[PDB]
C-alpha cells in the first residue's frame, strides 16, 4: 500500500538497467572524456532547470508540497556553477538542448501543468539517486578529468545543505508515503517513474 515500497519494488528492473548504461558503465572505472562529461553537464541542466521550474509551480498543489525542498535538493544552480567552470560566463550563449533531453523536457512541462500528482515520479526518480552516489560519482570524475580539489566541475554531486542522507531519504519517504493518494494514483506515479528511467538512459546514449 506504501508509495516508496510500490516505487521500490515496481522499478527495480529500470533502476538496476539504469545503473549500467554504456555512459555509467565507463563512469564507474573511471573513464569517460571530458567532452561527453561536459555534455551530460550540458543535458543534466536543461533537464533539472526544466524539472525544477514545474516544481515550484506545483509548490502548492497538495499532491506535490510535502516533496517541495529547493535549499535541500534543487541542482540548476549546481549545474550553472559547473557550466560556468566549463565553459566560461556566457556559457548561455554557446551551448544548446540536445534532442534526447528535450523530449524528456516536453514530458516533465506537460506532467508539471496537467498532471502534477506525478511529478513525485521524476522527484523520486533523480533526486534520491543523486543524492545516493554523489560523494563517490564525485571523486571518481576528478580523478578521472583531474579536475580541482576545491570543487569546480562537481558541484552538481555535491549536496551541501543536507546534514545526512540517509536520514534525509527517510524525511523523503515518509512525506511521500503521507500524501493523500488512492491505489490507482500511486500506479501512475510507479509507471511514470519507470518513464523516467527509461527517458534517462535514452539521454546518456547519445553524444
Ligand atoms: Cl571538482
Amino acid at each position: 500500500a506504501d508509495l516508496s515500497e510500490l516505487l521500490k519494488e515496481g522499478t527495480k528492473e529500470a533502476h538496476d538497467r539504469a545503473e549500467n548504461t554504456q555512459f555509467v558503465k565507463d563512469f564507474l572505472k573511471g573513464n569517460i572524456k571530458k567532452e561527453l562529461f561536459k555534455l551530460a553537464t550540458t543535458a543534466l541542466y536543461f533537464t533539472y532547470s526544466a524539472l525544477e521550474e514545474e516544481m515550484e509551480r506545483n509548490k502548492d498543489h497538495p499532491a506535490f508540497a510535502p516533496l517541495y525542498f529547493p535549499m535541500e535538493l534543487h541542482r540548476k544552480e549546481a549545474l550553472t556553477k559547473d557550466m560556468e567552470y566549463f565553459f566560461g560566463e556566457n556559457w548561455e550563449e554557446q551551448v544548446q538542448c540536445p534532442k534526447a533531453a528535450q523530449k524528456y523536457v516536453e514530458r516533465i512541462h506537460y506532467i508539471g501543468q496537467n498532471e502534477p500528482e506525478l511529478l513525485v515520479a521524476h522527484a523520486y526518480t533523480r533526486y534520491m539517486g543523486d543524492l545516493s552516489g554523489g560523494q563517490v560519482l564525485k571523486k571518481v570524475a576528478q580523478r578521472a578529468l583531474k579536475l580541482p580539489s576545491t570543487g569546480e566541475g562537481t558541484q552538481f554531486y555535491l549536496f551541501e545543505n543536507v546534514d545526512n542522507a540517509q536520514q534525509f531519504k527517510q524525511l523523503y519517504r515518509a512525506r511521500m508515503n503521507a500524501l493523500d493518494l488512492n491505489m490507482k494514483t500511486k500506479e501512475r506515479i510507479v509507471e511514470e517513474a519507470n518513464k523516467a528511467f527509461e527517458y534517462n538512459m535514452q539521454i546518456f546514449n547519445e553524444l
